[PDB]
């Protein structure tokens, strides 16, 4: 439950540097620094497409289901921090 999904990566990376063969496919190329990354509403919610499309590579693997539906919670704590920061800037109550 403690840290956002690109940490969770980067550590099952990190212990493969050190189970991991078994969720290679899942964590081989995860999109949600891409997420991170884009400044744009639309763009965030094509990234999200993005980041299920990766998660669907689950089945090929042992993962058990609530260490990814931790990692489901991570990548949606990190989808709110992203939309308050891109609507903080359009100033709603302005226009």
């Amino acid at each position: 439950a403690s840290g956002t999904a690109l940490q969770e990566i980067s550590f099952w990376l990190n212990l493969e540097r050190a189970t991991v063969n078994d969720y290679n496919p899942l964590m081989k190329d995860f999109p949600l620094n891409d997420l991170l990354s884009a400044t744009e509403l639309d763009k965030i919610r094509q990234a999200l497409v993005a980041i299920f499309t990766h998660l669907r590579k689950i089945r090929n693997t042992k993962y058990p289901i609530q260490r990814a539906l931790r990692l489901v919670e991570a990548i949606s704590r990190d989808l709110s921090s992203q939309l308050l920061k891109v609507l903080g800037t359009r100033k709603l109550m302005h226009v």
